[PDB]
């Protein structure tokens, strides 16, 4: 049996169910979710190998080699049409085109469930889906449950990185008008113990963590690399339940009335669907969804229990973020542009401006350390990799407004997320091409011979697509600082 098997066992059936590594019936074998690579526009999907089975990544390999890819669509597997598409502007708008938030990258999220390779859906800040028509959701006071298994070292504090019930409007329509998982260490309404981060109900104008608005100290900080986030409402009744999803039991955080505030007994709820962003489209979290449904009906313990094991079983575990040539940490390079045109240029800098310069045996020693980079271990994660300068030491290769920066590790989060990138097979065959961990559809790119964080494709016209394989793959070579 798989999750929806177990919810429908407990006379609380799935009406939308989304997962983008595994089917979540034991008889479906449809399609998990839906690409399109940047090279030419086209499309394909991606179905289980097996009913009931593990996504086929193999294929979507196929599809992307020498290219970009992004999500474009995760299906609804439990045959509502609830499927999950590019979230519109709102009460806020997002940084795509005309106000639509930006889709995530097919390669940010690799993982394998009980040794077969996957994919999940890694979201940046301004990425998220909706689906503002959904059916069978519930809506006014109606009770429901959901979970979703999340990456609990993927967030921030921003508003805010939910799943669950939200307004069919796309705007803050008032409290009670949501209810949604949400993941992040963001204190601007709830919060609970420790630095975080929480798992919290999205109730529109407030993350509660538990009865009171604010502080609740029985919601603790929850940090696992996989976690199964279990929230439920109904009628002047919600809970929170959190675990390790690769081990053990679900805990309950909270299990009670609804907060004692105008507007959330009863609720107002709207039924549809939102990922990673607010119901009103706030769109600056980030986080990563593995699989998740939604239910109709109060779930009981005992389900979300045998649920809790089903996704035990699964036995999640982090995938290879890199491929290629790669590096070691301490290692001394220079990185050699592959464009033609510009084949005698390497990555330096000019200050704080990262830049391609003409960098030869006649060059200065100063020139010289500039276009020399000492490799360490990525700052944000241990599987990638940071940029340090070799002239100015404590400095790094960091990303700000997209744009690629030489600047001091101040040492806080941000600065290490922006500050690390994910060494790729050269897309154009010569060498690697440095993804951003942060921002998986973005990846080190000249333009006009200055570093960004570009995309194929996108609303920066440094993220022309002309050139875009060349103008991101480099050759490593031996650092001309020796
Ligand atoms: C969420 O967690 C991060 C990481 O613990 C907090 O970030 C720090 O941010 C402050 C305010 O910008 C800086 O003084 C610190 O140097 C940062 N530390 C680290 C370790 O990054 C962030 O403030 C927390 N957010 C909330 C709302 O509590
Ligand atoms: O390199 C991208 C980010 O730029 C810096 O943040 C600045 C922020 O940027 C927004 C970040 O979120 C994206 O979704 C938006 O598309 C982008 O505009 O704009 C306001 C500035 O005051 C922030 O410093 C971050 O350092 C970096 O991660
Ligand atoms: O990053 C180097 C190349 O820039 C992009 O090229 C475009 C070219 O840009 C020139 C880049 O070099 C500067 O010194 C020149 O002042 C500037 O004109 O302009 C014409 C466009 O058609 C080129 O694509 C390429 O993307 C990149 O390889």
């Amino acid at each position: 049996m798989g999750p929806c098997d177990i919810y429908e066992a407990g006379d609380t059936p799935c009406v939308a169910a989304h997962s983008t590594t595994r089917a979540l019936y034991s008889s479906f074998s449809g399609a998990l979710y839906q690409l399109q690579r940047g090279s030419d526009d086209t499309t394909t999907t991606i179905s289980p190998l097996t009913a009931g089975g593990i996504a086929d990544a193999s294929a979507q390999d196929t599809f992307c080699a020498n290219t970009t890819c992004l999500i474009t669509i995760i299906y609804d597997q439990s045959g509502n049409g609830n499927h999950l598409t590019q979230a519109p502007p709102g009460g806020f708008d997002g940084p795509d085109t005309d106000g639509y938030d930006n889709l995530a990258s097919a390669i940010g999220a690799p993982v394998t469930l009980n040794g077969q390779k996957a994919y999940g859906v890694f979201m940046s800040p301004g990425t998220g889906y909706r689906n503002n028509e959904a059916t069978g959701t519930a809506t006014g006071d109606e009770a429901e449950g959901m979970y979703a298994v999340l990456d609990g070292t993927h967030y921030n504090d921003a508003c805010c990185f939910d799943y669950g019930n939200a307004e069919t409007s796309s705007t803050d329509t008032g409290a009670g008008h949501m209810e949604a998982i949400y993941l992040g260490n963001s204190t601007t309404w709830g919060y609970g113990a420790g630095d975080g981060p929480w798992i919290m109900v999205d109730m529109a104008n407030n993350l509660f963590s538990g009865a009171d608005e604010g502080y609740n100290s029985g919601d603790p900080s929850i940090s696992y690399r996989f976690v199964t986030a279990a929230v439920k409402g109904g009628a002047d009744k919600w809970a929170i339940r959190g675990a390790n999803a690769a081990s053990g039991s679900l805990s309950t955080y909270y299990s009670g009335a609804r907060p004692d505030y105008s507007g959330y007994n009863p609720m107002s709820k709207e039924g549809a669907i939102i990922l990673g962003i607010g119901g009103d489209n706030s769109n600056g979290a980030q986080g990563t969804f593995y699989e998740g449904v939604m239910t109709s009906g109060y779930p009981s313990d005992d389900t979300e229990n045998s649920v809790q094991e089903n996704i035990v079983a699964a036995k999640y575990v982090v995938g290879s973020l890199v491929s290629g040539p790669s590096f070691t940490s301490g290692e001394v390079v220079s990185l050699r542009v592959t464009t033609p045109g510009y084949t005698t240029r390497y990555i330096a800098h000019t200050d704080t401006t990262v830049n391609t310069q003409v960098v030869d045996d006649d060059s200065s020693t100063t020139l010289k350390e500039e276009a020399s980079w000492t490799v360490v271990t990525g700052l944000a994660n241990s599987q990638c990799f940071s940029f340090e300068s070799v002239d100015t030491p404590g400095s790094y290769i960091r990303h700000y407004n997209f744009e690629l920066l030489l600047n001091a590790n101040d040492g806080t989060k941000q600065f290490h997320e922006d500050a690390t990138f994910c060494p790729q097979a050269a897309l154009n065959g010569e060498g690697t091409s440095l993804r951003s961990w942060s921002y998986p559809t973005r990846y080190f790119r000249h333009y006009e011979n200055v570093l960004y964080a570009a995309s194929n494709g996108g609303v920066q016209t440094f993220d022309s697509k002309t050139s875009f394989n060349n103008d991101v793959s480099f050759e490593i070579e031996t650092a001309f600082a020796s």
